[PDB]
């Protein structure tokens, strides 16, 4: 949605391809952004109840991200963990 700042270091760092940004890994990263801008939602809005429009999958997309990636690979559970916001 932004533009030039949509690649300053979003996928280019996560997506290692012109189409590896839609992967599940690059998304888990976008799961963090939608998180920070999720609390500042009603802190500016002023006419659009029914918030949280499916804006929950983002939280569940980290509280158990290992149940998917780490599950289909124990090694993959030790790379984006330091570049997303999993444990420490």
């Amino acid at each position: 949605p932004i533009t030039k700042e949509e690649k300053q270091k979003v996928i280019q760092e996560f997506a290692r391809f012109p189409g590896d940004t839609g992967s599940t890994e690059v998304q888990v990263a976008l799961l963090t952004l939608r998180i920070n801008r999720l609390s500042e939602h009603l802190k500016v809005h002023k006419k659009d109840h029914h918030s949280h429009r499916g804006l929950l999958m983002m939280v569940g997309q980290r509280r158990r991200l290992l149940r998917y990636l780490q599950r289909e690979d124990p090694e993959r559970y030790r790379a984006l963990i330091e570049k997303l916001g999993i444990r420490g």
